[PDB]
């Protein structure tokens, strides 16, 4: 019956992905070939144009994300071949290179060997490929705390963070069969970051605040048709809010909103004086221009809502029901500037899609 | 069955009710006294106490509204007894009055005679008592968009508005038997306006923004135990964000971002510029500095949400389980920076309750 699932997924997925491909004709015997495949081996192959569609249309599903307009050019590694944690490592660092591509962000996702029965071939414990490490000693907060957990982790294994503020962690993945997970630094060459200045005022950089150039989220299930690829980590490139409303401001993340206020020259003292709105402003203003300045990919929340619109009217216009979630989709400063605040959205799972899970740790 | 659904209402409010005023042991004559009365008239007459305490449950129920700390202090006042358009104008008048309190706004209801079967006795045309006309004629936009459709169906009755950007509506209501409704224009010393100035930018007047003191919302019903008021207005104070970030900035409203921009000094040409998010926060400051220089009631959202997560405290200390509707309740400036954005709220509705009920036009 597990084998059933894995049919009736197979099914609906091929029909679809062939439609989409003008391949219609050619449904009944890929089918044909599957069902006898699933019979002796409790499972099947995708063919490297079904995984590429695949990868494609788990984006265009993907209700929380505000920048599915550009689904359909993700660039698809297909690394299936991998089998040693030295292969492992160097996809991994092939993806940051790649997807880097010197600053212009190339949207990409590099898929490893599926789960064969709920057994996972490689197992990826970091939650993006590049983050910062989190430490709490008694009082003493330093890094990012959204880490802390991980950081933990890595330090039982024998790593050791040198305690600044951006610490970068380790790759850190368990392969099958292995009782521990290995760990490798990070080469600092691959790893593009963006000091944060802001366009008038001088003394913003006396904060020394800076954040890397490229999410690359590996902390999710890729579906394709009944198959579970859950090592398939994937980038794009930034909406400055993710930085500078959330990553640099929320109080349990950097909480700088009361550095950034006394830097900007607003008393922190009043909420009816919004400071912590006036900061916000001057933050993600702050978050656009320098990776702008230094040529590193990135969107505004309203020019990434003025593409949503353009992904809705696609939609429309080929026939496609469109799903989202507007708790997700609307941005977290001026949310009711865009046009996503004042429409309502179908939260309905769609598949192919990306899943959510949880790490050993944790 | 309708006569069904009236005790069966009746019966969970008057349990409820009775319960939370320490009564419990009278329910039983009381539910008694209602199902003859039911049974000989095809419906009920709610006491004094019972039709307060009522008002009070119905704003502590309302999913969408932030400001349900304060549902304990609500000032009801009973007009079941108004039978003429004199008596309903005056009650109207009297609520104005009495809520705004010299600035010091008091919440307020006023319940007029409920509908009898189905059959209203008293229909406001109004959204709110106080709000500005709408005109639109061959390309000219004057005053408030909202109002266009009731602002035409006053002049269908004789009204004529000055045309300004911040004509008064009157008063507009039907009686049971009248064919159309009448209409009183409102007395301007009952009114309270504030003039929009920036604490720290003069030209800011420029503008020649203004908004009036208090919302009251007079298009809603009340539904207490199966008895439906459809004409109860009620008000509280402003959250400022309503004013600054929808009635004022929204390009279906007032529209007045880019002549924001232009007084504060900023340019309005690039999305990466954050110029809207920059002249909403300057318009939202100016809106709190005005009202409270003039000795108008007003609360920013940053006070209001801190309020709002007492009443969550509140509702589990007393066991009463707490329901809302994040989508609404979330701030439409900075809400990240709220406890709201946070956490998810059960959207369930619980009666006593307000609900909203479309006009004779529309
Ligand atoms: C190309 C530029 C991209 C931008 C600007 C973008 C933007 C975002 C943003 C702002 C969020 C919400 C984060 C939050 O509010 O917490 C998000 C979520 C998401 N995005 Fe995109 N995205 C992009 C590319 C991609 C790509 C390439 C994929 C996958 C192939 C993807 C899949 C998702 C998924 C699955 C989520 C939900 C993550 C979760 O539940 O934790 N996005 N995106
Ligand atoms: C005392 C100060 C009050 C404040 C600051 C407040 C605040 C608000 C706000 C900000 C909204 C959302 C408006 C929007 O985003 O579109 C709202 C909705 C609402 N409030 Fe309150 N409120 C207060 C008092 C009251 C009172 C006295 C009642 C009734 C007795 C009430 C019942 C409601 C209802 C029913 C809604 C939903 C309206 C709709 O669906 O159109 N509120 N409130
Ligand atoms: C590809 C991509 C590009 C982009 N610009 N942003 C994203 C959002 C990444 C992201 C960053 N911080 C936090 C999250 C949420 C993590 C998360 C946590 C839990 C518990 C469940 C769940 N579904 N998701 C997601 C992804
Ligand atoms: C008592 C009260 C106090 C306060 N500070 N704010 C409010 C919000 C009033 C308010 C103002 N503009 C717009 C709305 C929404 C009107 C509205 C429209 C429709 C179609 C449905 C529906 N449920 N509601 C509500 C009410
Ligand atoms: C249904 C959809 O979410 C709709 O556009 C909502 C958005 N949330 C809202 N939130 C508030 N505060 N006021 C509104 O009028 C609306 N409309
Ligand atoms: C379930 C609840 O709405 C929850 O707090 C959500 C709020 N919406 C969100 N929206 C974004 N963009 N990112 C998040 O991590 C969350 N968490
Ligand atoms: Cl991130
Ligand atoms: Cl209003």
């Amino acid at each position: 019956e597990e084998k059933e699932i894995l049919w009736n997924e197979a099914k609906a997925f091929i029909a679809a992905c062939y439609q989409e491909l003008g391949k219609a004709a050619e449904v009944k015997d890929r089918l044909a070939d599957i069902k006898s495949e699933i019979d002796l081996t409790g499972s099947y192959v995708h063919t490297k144009e079904e995984l590429e569609h695949g990868a494609k249309m788990a984006w265009r599903n993907s209700n929380r994300c505000i920048g599915r307009l550009f689904w359909n050019s993700l660039n698809v590694i297909d690394r299936r071949d991998v089998r040693t944690k030295e292969e492992v490592r160097d996809a991994l660092f092939h993806h940051i290179e790649t997807a880097t591509n010197n600053g212009k962000i190339r949207p990409t996702i590099t898929i490893f060997p599926p789960e064969e029965k709920g057994e996972k071939q490689v197992e990826i414990w970091n939650h993006q490929l590049i983050r910062y490490a989190g430490y709490e000693s008694d009082g003493e907060r330093i890094g990012d705390p959204a880490s802390c957990s991980l950081t933990a982790a890595c330090e039982e294994l024998g790593w050791r963070g040198e305690r600044t503020d951006f610490d970068l962690l380790p790759l850190i993945f368990r392969m099958k069969g292995d009782e521990q997970p290995v760990w490798y630094e990070l080469p600092r060459s691959l790893v593009i970051e963006v000091p944060i200045t802001h366009p008038d005022i001088e003394a913003f950089s006396d904060l020394e605040l800076k954040w890397y150039g490229v999410p690359i989220i590996s902390d999710m299930k890729l579906e394709v048709g009944g198959i579970h690829y859950n090592a398939a980590p994937f980038n794009g490139w930034y909406m400055g809010t993710e930085i500078g409303a959330r990553n640099l401001a929320d109080e349990k993340r950097y909480d700088k909103l009361k550095k950034v206020a006394s830097v900007i020259g607003i008393a922190a003292d009043y909420n009816t004086d919004l400071w912590k709105d006036q900061a916000l402003v001057e933050l993600n203003k702050a978050v656009l221009h320098s990776y702008k300045k230094q040529g590193v990919s990135i969107v505004d929340h309203h020019t990434a809502a003025s593409q949503f619109k353009r992904f809705e009217e696609q939609a429309e216009e080929a026939g496609r029901k469109l799903t989202g979630d507007w708790t997700w989709l609307i941005p977290p400063i001026s949310p009711a500037a865009t046009h996503i605040f004042h429409r309502s959205y179908d939260n309905s799972i769609v598949k192919p899609n990306y899943f959510y899970q949880d790490k050993p740790y944790e």
